[PDB]
């Protein structure tokens, strides 16, 4: 019994992390293998970073320019590549920590495990989520550029987020491990905005049906809704549409609960109407959004 | 910018748990140097220890079966001599905490590190943590530096849906036993330091609303929390919040009065730091360590 935001225990990632400087930059690399993985702005100066070539920053720069640290050892950098905006440090020594692994591109409203770093030094784990605007609420200071999002599904380790930058409003934008921005955001310090943000539906929809495995049965109701009505209803307190495909990711919780993904929905048009009326469900006064469906059935 | 709920990284804790079998009981066990240590309910403990042999207990790290060549009970935990020293042994202590210190839980089934959470010792001794059954053995933490100072080990989950559990040394944390018997936690409390850290914390993040110019003195604020089933602030707790007072220019006393109106008024369609209730499971060590960026 119980229910808390979990994050996978973070061991086969600790023994990844290296600190990488260049010049007067420095931030945290993802050290795999003989290749170490970290935010191409590194060979950037703060001047740079309005319109940097990032193309044309590199072909300047050599090997011995990037200083990698890991623990209180110097790697040598032997070669180097850029791929969208991640550099990938050919380094002279495998990591013997490396564990099994993936890079894994997600989509918005999957959660992982955030290992936060700081000079090459982890100092601490959080669980968040891939919003529906693509970024994430995290909680980032400067110097945490190359801290990597995963998830650890039995003894793999599928990397899906590396931290780049912070936008004004105090989130985060990053990228997946092949470079690619999550968002329409790019490693540039230009007018840039995260869009509105909305409430993950399938997530809390899965957070109701684990109150009710955890005894909590006060917010359901004898309604039911039709799929269309009750995305009208839910896109008016700027809640996620709700899909055929987000039905069926609900279906073995509907199964195990006897309730219904229609009459859930039910459930929750009226908890938005009416607020919690000084209750809580699960510890909590607001809706929860960042459990998917496969957290709840694996936690519970 | 951001607040979360972090847990100190788990690395150093993960390459010590292992698996505890016992007739059809399995738990998990801390495996420090040549000893595991487990829940005694494993197994009048001293007639039935007094009945078992090495032999009995089968540990497993891994994918090895490591070899019991003695045992000892101290308290309510189970010591399991083993014919191998951990080489993942990490720099370690074992503490007893007080109620509303926090710790990061490293929950285990089958000696196998499932996830990692954080949480605060309720002033009721319990906490309210996520355990299903076979995470028995799965212990609390925290890191000063790269020492790992082991709090607390699950034991087990009271009719509530919350857990208690011992220190490293087998000491319950609370009023509690570890029999099948009618237990139950008592009336809980709010970790009235802990909220004035997190309300430091939302200032420090931006969040000013809830600010107002009064202040309050220490025994008019004391008797209004009182009345909220809130835990009485000393002097000393006043003291600790000091660096975050110097920090936001906002005197303990005068967030104090902030708190008061909170209570009174409550948060008027509001949240804080993304909550609509007041936070108590982050001390004021734990708002300076993230808002700061501290390594291990
Ligand atoms: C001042 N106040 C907002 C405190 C927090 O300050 C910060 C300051 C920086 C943070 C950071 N770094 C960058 O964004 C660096 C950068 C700049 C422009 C483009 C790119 Cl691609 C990268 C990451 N994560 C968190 C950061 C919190
Ligand atoms: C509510 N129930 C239907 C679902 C959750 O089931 C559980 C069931 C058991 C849990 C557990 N284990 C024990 O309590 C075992 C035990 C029994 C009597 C005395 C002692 Cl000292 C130990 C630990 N942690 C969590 C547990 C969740
Ligand atoms: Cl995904």
């Amino acid at each position: 019994s119980g229910f808390r935001k979990m994050a996978f225990p973070s061991g086969k990632v600790e023994g990844c992390m290296v600190q990488v400087t260049c010049g007067t930059t420095t931030l945290n690399g993802l050290w795999l293998d003989d290749v170490v993985y970290c935010p191409r702005h590194v060979i950037c100066t703060s001047e740079d970073m309005l319109n940097p070539n990032y193309e044309d920053l590199l072909i300047r720069k050599s090997n011995h320019n990037f200083l990698v640290q890991a623990g209180n050892v110097q790697l040598r950098v032997i070669g180097h590549s850029m791929q969208n905006c991640v550099l990938k440090l050919k380094v002279d020594t495998a990591n013997p920590k490396t564990p099994k692994y993936k890079f894994v591109r997600i989509q918005p409203g999957q959660t992982f495990s955030v290992l936060a770093c700081y000079n090459g030094s982890p100092s601490g784990v959080y669980q968040c989520a891939m919003r529906p605007n693509f970024t994430i609420k995290g909680s980032f200071l400067n110097g945490s550029c190359g801290s990597v999002g995963f998830n650890i599904d039995y003894d793999c380790v599928s990397f899906c987020y590396m931290h780049h930058m912070e936008l004004p409003t105090g989130v985060h934008a990053g990228t997946d491990l092949e470079g690619n921005f999550y968002g329409p955001f790019v490693d540039r310090q230009t007018a840039q905005a995260a869009g509105t943000d909305t409430t993950i539906t399938v997530n809390v929809l899965a957070w109701l049906y684990a109150a009710v495995i955890n005894g909590d049965r006060w917010f359901l109701n004898r309604f039911t809704t039709t799929l269309n009505d009750f995305n009208l209803v839910a896109m008016k307190y700027n809640y996620e549409p709700l899909t055929q495909d987000h039905v069926d990711i609900l279906g073995p919780l509907s199964a195990q609960t006897g309730i219904a993904v229609l009459d859930m929905c039910a459930s929750l048009k009226e908890l938005l109407q009416n607020g919690m009326n000084g209750r809580t469900i699960l510890g909590s006064a607001l809706l929860e959004d960042e459990f998917t469906p496969f957290d709840v059935v694996r936690q519970c």
